[PDB]
């Protein structure tokens, strides 16, 4: 009985066997735009794809990961309010059931259809498993998803995932460039928070970008074609794998912009 995405396994129950659950920095939270405070002294985030070596993609039965060869210094996310360097290591996806859920940051409220947390570890730890134990271990950009016009720089994932469809597969994904997922502008808000998933770990700087990107209908309507259960075990679709907003306690939002 571990943990997942439903009534008797879902977020509500996360604390027992995780009681940071219930800690003092826990993750998403809802993005209050009125309250946030403009900080002139926030840098223009940093980020250089153009290195990034795509390796593989893997349904690990919660969402899919896009993995990145995180062995050299290749694509690094910088600036904005790190200090230091932070590596690619992967990308996911968070989505709902119908297009007016499926986020985990929300915007005064809103909810998207869904969001996209690029992992990066402080390269200062010497690797993502020993930076997860520290408090600025990670840095995750945040993008949310919007339904309509489609994301051309999302094709080729989306055409990937029949060959994912359960958990534990995973299939072959280089030369995948992660540029074509990044809305325009890099305008952010930024707090510290954590991992949004157990073992929710206190370590993640959020950024969140609020640009959101669009994507089809067709192409969020092909995420939902995934599956939480394994193969030859009776079908449960992979969709609304958010967990909601959580109290922001002793935190401050800051943004980049305006
Ligand atoms: C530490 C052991 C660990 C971390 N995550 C998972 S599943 C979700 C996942 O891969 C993941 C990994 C890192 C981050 Cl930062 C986030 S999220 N959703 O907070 O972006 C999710 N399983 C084991
Ligand atoms: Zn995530």
């Amino acid at each position: 009985h571990h943990w997942g995405y439903g009534k008797h396994n879902g977020p509500e129950h996360w604390h027992k066997d995780f009681p940071i659950a219930k800690g003092e920095r826990q993750s998403p939270v809802d993005i209050d735009t009125h309250t946030a405070k403009y900080d002139p002294s926030l840098k223009p985030l940093s980020v250089s794809y153009d290195q990034a070596t795509s390796l593989r993609i893997l349904n690990n039965g919660h969402a899919f990961n896009v993995e990145f060869d995180d062995s050299q210094d290749k694509a690094v996310l910088k600036g904005g309010p790190l200090d230091g360097t932070y590596r690619l290591i992967q990308f996911h996806f968070h989505w709902g059931s119908l297009d007016g859920q499926g986020s985990e940051h929300t915007v005064d409220k809103k909810k998207y259809a869904a969001e996209l947390h690029l992992v990066h570890w402080n390269t200062k730890y010497g690797d993502f498993g020993k930076a997860v134990q520290q408090p600025d271990g990670l840095a995750v950009l945040g993008i949310f998803l919007k339904v309509g016009s489609a994301k051309p720089g999302l094709q080729k994932v989306v055409d990937v995932l029949d060959s994912i469809k359960t958990k534990g597969k995973s299939a072959d994904f280089t030369n995948f460039d992660p540029r074509g997922l990044l809305p325009e502008s890099l305008d952010y808000w930024t707090y510290p928070g954590s991992l949004t998933t157990p073992p929710l770990l206190e370590c993640v700087t959020w950024i969140v970008l609020k640009e959101p990107i669009s994507v089809s209908s067709e192409q969020v309507l092909k995420f939902r074609k995934l599956n939480f259960n394994g193969e030859g075990e009776p079908e449960e679709l992979m969709v609304d794998n958010w967990r909601p907003a959580q109290p922001l306690k002793n935190r401050q939002i800051k943004a980049s912009f305006k």
